[PDB]
């Protein structure tokens, strides 16, 4: 550096006059510390005048093709080129091998300390930066790896700390693919765990593609995927999932599960997340029915009916859950209170306990305490339906009838056979 430096500043001053400026921008440099002062600035002016367009442009292109025939150099160069690939179209060594994204042939950065691939990759952590620019780097990087392949945990960083800014259709593509390639190569072992990172990756990629051609194949190479995955650290698969469900909005986990479903690894999956997922649903019952939300509240109801379609023997260990998870615990008792009494006014009045289930609540070996809440609580629904107001949503009316009435018979014909548990039990 020399007092010299406001020369180019001043320079810089008429980018940031169009034509006389490039005079001397182009003979102070064409008549080595000096140019390796100024290649920033050459950079900047160059960038700038080739993005403005919709003579100066050929001769800022021969001078950079000069200038370029210290990292921070290399990653200002990625930073502002690579949007332009696609836009510089018509005139080699750069341009030519950068259009397939292979590193470009300048021994400057071509040379292995790998310096044009860890200045893209330090780019690519940076949180705004162009869209085009981000779909290069990942293709690029997709590239490397399956030439990689053919004969890095920070990669996994850098597409996970993109990922979570927006995604595209694209964008969905080039990372399921590289998340499959560093899975192949076996970046993830037989702080932040990589088996986390990797299953946060998979599930954000396929939260936005809800199937309710072109999205099959894709769709069944992703399950491919997780299936793969699958295998690895099982304990660590189940914590992750059930630490995620709590972590993320509602309105993101609903979302991904339908895209899962739509209305084995989903299996595990849903018996592995939906306690956790009904309890935090139930601390939040008020702020759900406010009618903003109210869709949301509609799409949880089809959920929770698949779930009981065919889907989850689970779905009996959530509901009893009050009663089979166990002085009495009076905390988790009342926690399954909770979720019995959310699961309750959900769906299809009358339906969630079948009659056998509360008929066999009387002989159950747990807490006569939890029992009898559950008949209470049976109780309480009952009379509420009664007294008009049934879940704020008819033949379901006369449906939830025969319900009823099959609950009483069946707790009839309990009751007779034992007595023909204590009093009070049967009193509830």
């Amino acid at each position: 550096p020399l007092p010299i430096q406001t020369f180019l500043w001043r320079q810089t001053s008429a980018f940031l006059q169009y034509e006389a400026s490039c005079v001397s921008f182009e003979r102070v440099l064409v008549e080595w510390e000096l140019v390796q002062a100024a290649l920033p600035h050459v950079l900047h002016c160059t960038a700038t005048l080739l993005s403005n367009r919709n003579v100066a442009e050929t001769k800022l292109l021969h001078t950079l093709h000069w200038m370029l025939l210290s990292m921070a150099t290399v990653e200002l160069f990625v930073f502002l080129f690579a949007p332009l690939v696609h836009r510089i179209k018509e005139s080699l060594v750069i341009w030519q091998p950068m259009w397939e994204h292979r590193q470009p042939g300048v021994s400057g950065f071509t040379a292995l300390v790998t310096y044009f691939d860890v200045a893209v990759l330090r780019c690519l952590l940076q949180p705004h930066w162009s869209e085009e620019g981000t779909q290069w780097s990942l293709m690029y990087y997709l590239q490397r790896l399956r030439h990689m392949l053919e004969e890095l945990s920070v990669v996994l960083k850098a597409v996970y700390l993109v990922l979570n800014h927006d995604i595209s259709s694209r964008i969905c593509d080039v990372a399921l693919n590289i998340v499959e390639c560093l899975l192949q190569l076996g970046v993830v072992p037989c702080p932040v765990s990589n088996h986390r990172l990797a299953l946060t990756m998979l599930i954000k990629i396929v939260k936005s593609l809800g199937c309710a051609l072109r999205h099959q194949v894709f769709r069944e190479n992703a399950q491919n995927c997780l299936t793969k995955l699958y295998k690895l650290d099982k304990m660590q698969f189940r914590q992750t999932m059930r630490d995620y469900v709590n972590k993320d909005s509602l309105n993101n986990v609903v979302d991904f599960l339908h895209a899962l479903l739509g209305f084995n690894v989903e299996g595990i999956i849903v018996s592995a997340m939906f306690k956790s997922l009904i309890t935090r649903c139930a601390s939040t019952t008020h702020e759900l029915h406010s009618p903003e939300n109210l869709g949301l509240y509609c799409d949880i109801r089809q959920l929770v009916q698949f779930i009981k379609e065919a889907h989850g023997n689970v779905f009996r260990r959530v509901a009893l859950s009050a009663l089979l998870d166990s002085v009495v615990n009076l905390g988790a008792i009342r926690q399954g209170m909770k979720r019995f009494q959310f699961l309750l006014n959900c769906c299809e009045p009358g339906t969630i306990p079948d009659a056998s289930i509360l008929a066999a609540a009387l002989d159950l070996e747990a807490p006569v305490v939890a029992r009898a809440a559950l008949f209470l609580e049976c109780a309480r629904f009952v009379h509420r339906c009664n007294r008009g107001n049934w879940p704020e949503w008819q033949k379901l009316q006369w449906n939830a009838a025969k319900l009823f009435y099959q609950w009483g018979d069946a707790i009839g014909v309990r009751l007779n056979e034992l007595c023909h548990c204590p009093f009070a039990l049967k009193m509830a």
